[PDB]
């Protein structure tokens, strides 16, 4: 039964590739139009759009955007007279959903949508900070490597709530309670009914989270107060500082760009048949064999601007840069210093000095996300963000508690790191890691804050 789940995987990476083929087709893009990852973007976000039907589910729509909401589209990027001309293509919603159906063998894949998502998703991770986010919520700026996924659509169902990570989670709960300390009546009526089942619904995705019982404890208490203010907003701080040390699970989907699906397929490959995993070797076959390219702005190094992607498709942003760049074979560095900005171009951006490069998308070894093991330790602003607070305000038995596990924690998802020629994963190799480089990826962060468009 398990190779019957890597076809119906398979089914929808198939499908993803035969759209983007046809809306290459449809864009009259040339061979490298097509595998410019900046169109790649703009047709995924053509679909999103359509089926969200401003539901803010798929995508977040622009209020501009809403100026003829019949219609979708955004800027495709050709090469002419050696120069790159930018133009804003508008489809109907209603032939996007048609061109989608036809490609998924009449099928709606729902699957397949979910998966571009998360990839725009775990790419926004990678590229842009969130630390004014946390500071509208009163948390801890320090708490950036606990937002997974807090760029995903507000009204994203199921799908998107096994990506978020703990901090996302206690910032769209604080968000919540806030606006029932503002209004009264928000726990009261028909709105009451059901705001009240999304809270106790929130709590239990984040309370499955957390992997110890003392944690999942509070997170019970936090559901129970049937009339939630500003105790609770407390308690989920508190909770968010214990995911620092005590780290919840979260899972990581290694989704890629339809530019990497759609030259597979159009090049002749059965996914059905031979079945997809993302878990496994086979995301790293696909960018091993992938052939991508990003417009590059002045002052931008393209090596940077390939870590970006190259992170953003292993949903990787989150990990230690020390096991990331054994398997890389290159070292990966902070975002900090990275010098790139976000892959899409703003349009305001001037197209003149646009220029092109090929992504460097490769690896030296491969892994699959999971007997020696060596960890490493936190850095200081993660320690101190973890253990403060706590002498003054509230204090109980479950906080001394979960403050006793953390002091004592002992040293969380890895990585088994096996060679590409390994291909069934027979010798794990043991990393030997880089002692010099950072351990987390927003260690000294400078990039622009994802509340500016």
């Amino acid at each position: 039964n398990a190779t019957e789940i890597r076809a119906s995987v398979g089914k929808m990476i198939d499908g993803i590739g035969r759209f983007y083929i046809q809306m290459c087709t449809e864009l009259k893009l040339s061979d490298y139009e097509g595998r410019l990852i900046q169109n790649s973007l703009t047709i995924e976000r053509m679909v999103l759009s359509a089926f969200d039907e401003r539901r803010n589910k798929y995508l977040e729509e622009h209020p501009s955007a809403g100026k003829d909401p019949k219609k979708t589209g955004g800027p495709i990027y050709k090469r002419v007279d050696r120069k790159w001309m930018r133009e804003l293509v508008l489809y109907d919603k209603e032939e996007i959903r048609r061109i989608w159906r036809q490609a998924n063998n009449g099928d709606d894949a729902t699957a397949g949508l979910t998966h571009m998502m998360i990839w725009h998703s775990n790419l926004n991770d990678t590229t842009y900070q969130r630390t004014r986010a946390l500071v509208r919520t009163g948390m801890d700026p320090r708490m950036c490597s606990l937002m997974q996924g807090s760029t995903l659509p507000r009204r994203s169902g199921a799908a998107g709530a096994a990506v978020k990570g703990v901090g996302t989670m206690v910032m769209e709960l604080i968000r919540m309670i806030k606006r029932g300390i503002n209004d009264r009546n928000f726990w009261r009526g028909e709105n009451g009914r059901k705001t009240r089942s999304a809270y106790e619904r929130m709590c239990n995705i984040l309370k499955g989270k957390f992997q110890t019982a003392a944690q999942r404890a509070m997170m019970d208490q936090v559901r129970e107060s049937r009339n939630p203010g500003n105790a609770e907003i407390e308690d989920l701080i508190f909770l968010a500082r214990s995911a620092l040390i005590l780290r919840g699970s979260v899972a990581h989907k290694s989704c890629l760009p339809a530019c990497v699906y759609g030259p597979a397929v159009a090049s002749g490959y059965d996914f059905e048949k031979e079945g997809y995993s993302l878990v496994g070797i086979d995301p790293f076959k696909l960018l091993q064999n992938s052939q991508v390219y990003s417009l590059i702005r002045p002052n931008e190094n393209p090596a940077h601007k390939s870590q970006l992607v190259w992170m953003a498709c292993n949903s990787a942003a989150f990990e230690d840069l020390r096991v990331l760049s054994f398997i890389r074979g290159t070292k990966v560095s902070p975002r900090g210093k990275l010098s790139t900005r976000g892959v899409q171009i703003a349009s305001n951006e001037n197209m003149d000095a646009m220029e092109s490069s090929t992504l460097e998308l490769r690896s030296r070894y491969w892994a699959i996300r999971t007997s020696v093991q060596a960890n490493l330790p936190f850095d200081k602003p993660t320690i101190m963000a973890a253990f403060t607070g706590n002498t003054e305000g509230r204090t109980s038995d479950m906080r001394a508690e979960i403050i006793r596990m953390m002091e004592g924690a002992k040293p969380f998802q890895g990585r088994g790191v096996f060679e590409l020629s390994d291909e069934r994963a027979a010798n794990p190799i043991v990393p030997s890691f880089d002692m010099s480089n950072e351990g987390s990826y927003f260690f000294g962060d400078n990039a622009e804050e994802y509340d500016n468009l």
